[PDB]
């Protein structure tokens, strides 16, 4: 089954997931600052063969460590994640490597700006 | 204009079925097991503007360097590659970013050894 | 203070000699064959300390575990230096570089595993 | 030859921390070039460097105003055969790691520009 995840501007993500063909009862959301309600519900409901659509790489984990763990868990469950805006999926080991690289790069930029 | 390539280390029907399901004609699908024979046949048939479909990034080369080399030589003759499961085309700005990230990785691995 | 950590017997003995030759005192070297040595390291280590590791591949069991270990030690004010890779977790760029190289090592491992499995 | 470069937006305090760190890493006082953002010290530096030279910089973030600027400056010096050593990060631009970081960051920056162009074009 096809799922969607969105996190905070949420309507920009939610409408985008719906227009990607995710049904409403399969869209889970978190208002980030229990920042994990929706994601925990998604982690529970997902099963082997399922697909999760995420608008952006940044909307998954709250940092690179968190995102790498989530990808590990979903992959272990036999669930692939596709990032709509980034145009990449976790559906191959090269794919996962690139996603991890991009998260790491995006994390570094946040930290540079935070020090600045 | 639409071609297909499948490769295994050792089955092979999973990739071919995916290529067929993406609209590649059976006579445009070339395969390899374990040595360049099917990839060679594909080289002689493809033309500027054509697109070669592949199931995953994982399936193209023997390793990352080899895959990058293949991408770049098909790119030299105006031929792009679409990786189905990854949802990535080498001729898009994302595909180009990915190939450059992979080239960086492969060069670093090479320099590391030295 | 300078500590050493090695995960894997001969390849563990190569790593230990390498850490000693890198300047780590024998009694500050901790090893694992799952995490008995790491649990001991966690207890001795204090703010401003540095852990030496021969290769990136020898800290965690996978990328998720390694980044988590780094996050944890960083939170204690303990940095990690990888001898072979020539990089430390001191700055956010070092951490970024270490994440990248782990992702690369992991991909290679998965590439090896599939051509075997 | 060994040079140093320090750059700030406005804060004098961090410029002094940078210059001090540069001296402490062994750059001669007459070999430190500075800017208060601009490019005055950088333009002077460019006249003085030659193939083989090394420029110390405190942190990656003290070279350019942003990532895209930093990458362009690294590539400019690199084409001259001049490398940059970032002290706090422990990375040289001419190592396999510095080369990898520069290439990966320029790939990402290039994708973001392509992204803007597509939104502009459509």
């Amino acid at each position: 089954a096809l799922f969607g995840y969105a996190r905070v501007s949420l309507d920009i993500q939610v409408r985008a997931l719906k227009d990607a063909g995710v049904k409403a009862n399969r869209i889970f959301t978190d208002k980030a600052s229990s920042d994990r309600k929706g994601l925990d519900l998604l982690r529970m409901k997902v099963k082997e063969g399922d697909v999760i659509l995420v608008k952006k790489l940044d909307h998954l984990g709250r940092d690179t460590a968190d995102m790498i763990q989530l990808i590990k868990e979903f992959d272990a469950q036999g669930v692939s994640i596709r990032f709509i805006d980034d145009g990449i999926s976790t559906d191959s080991y090269i794919g996962k490597m690139v996603v991890t690289i991009l998260s790491a790069v995006a994390q570094a930029e946040r930290q540079r700006i935070l020090e600045r």
